[PDB]
Parts: C-alpha cells; sequence; structure tokens
C-alpha cells in the first residue's frame, strides 16, 4: 500500500480552502492580530490553520516516519491530518462558543474536511472500502 505523495497531500490540503469560509481556517490569528496573541493563547493554546497544515503536507509530516498513513479503517487513516483538522475545528468552536452561526460554519467545515480526506484515502486505498469513515466518527 504505497502512501500518497507529498504533492497529492498538498493538493488535498489546498482542496480544504472553501470560498464560503473566507479564509477563516487559513488565517494565522497570531500573525494577523499581534495585539491579541495572549488572549488567543489562553483560549487556543495549540495553534492550527490551513497554512501550517499545507507546510506539514509538503514536508511529508502526514505521510512519513511514524505517521499513520493507512489504518484499519478510512476513519483511522491519515491520523495526523485528522488530528490537525480536529484541532482547527475545536479552536474555532471554543473561541466562537457564544456565536452559533460561526460554530455551525466550523461544524460544516469539519464534515466537509473529513469527507474530503475519506474520499482521498479511498482513491489511494481500495482495500479500506466500506470501513468506518471519518465523516461518521468526527463530530
Ligand atoms: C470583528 C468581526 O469578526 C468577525 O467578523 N468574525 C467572523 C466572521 C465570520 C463570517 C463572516 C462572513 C460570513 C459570510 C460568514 N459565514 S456564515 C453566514 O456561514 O456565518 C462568517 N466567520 N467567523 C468565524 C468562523 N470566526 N470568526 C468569524
Amino acid at each position: 500500500a504505497a502512501p500518497p505523495s507529498t504533492r497529492e497531500m498538498v493538493q488535498l490540503v489546498d482542496s480544504l480552502n472553501r470560498r464560503e469560509d473566507g479564509g477563516a481556517f487559513s488565517v494565522d490569528v497570531a500573525e494577523a492580530y499581534p495585539d491579541l496573541r495572549d488572549s488567543y493563547r489562553k483560549i487556543c493554546p495549540r495553534p492550527m490553520n490551513l497554512i501550517l497544515m499545507r507546510q506539514r503536507a509538503k514536508e511529508g509530516y502526514y505521510t512519513s516516519g511514524s505517521a499513520t498513513v493507512y489504518g484499519d479503517t478510512v476513519a483511522a487513516s491519515l491520523t495526523r491530518l485528522r488530528e490537525d483538522i480536529e484541532l482547527l475545528v475545536r479552536n474555532c468552536i471554543t473561541f466562537n462558543v457564544k456565536v452559533e452561526s460561526w460554530v455551525t460554519l466550523a461544524r460544516s467545515f469539519q464534515a466537509f474536511a473529513h469527507r474530503r480526506v475519506d474520499d482521498f484515502v479511498l482513491r489511494h486505498a481500495a482495500f479500506l472500502r466500506g470501513t468506518t469513515m471519518g465523516a461518521e466518527v468526527y463530530e
């Protein structure tokens, strides 16, 4: 089972940018708002955004060394990318807990991103067809 190439992983992370999110999951809140860094660290002490995820994809961090590429199921495959997607969503829903519309946007992105990763895993690993999907597990 050959892992996906770094170019394919970069193309996968690039496909997670949606026009309807208007860069909400791409912006680096620390670089964009220097005068609010410390408040964002209190709420989201672990940083995550699609710029960091694209660097990780490009460098082989999701598909090299001890990264889990193919697991027992689609859901349990590309675990490092799934954890990064989950942190991105957790940070957004925690920060926006009082703004329901922006929580719903983060949940919409979560479902969308795990489905994009599920379909990508299936394109590279037909032997995982029919197993648990990340879109069924992550919520
Ligand atoms: C100081 C002003 O701050 C903000 O405007 N903040 C945020 C704004 C938006 C936002 C804007 C425009 C649109 C069209 C949407 N999409 S929708 C209708 O689905 O909600 C969302 N999202 N957002 C998210 C996530 N997290 N923070 C923000």
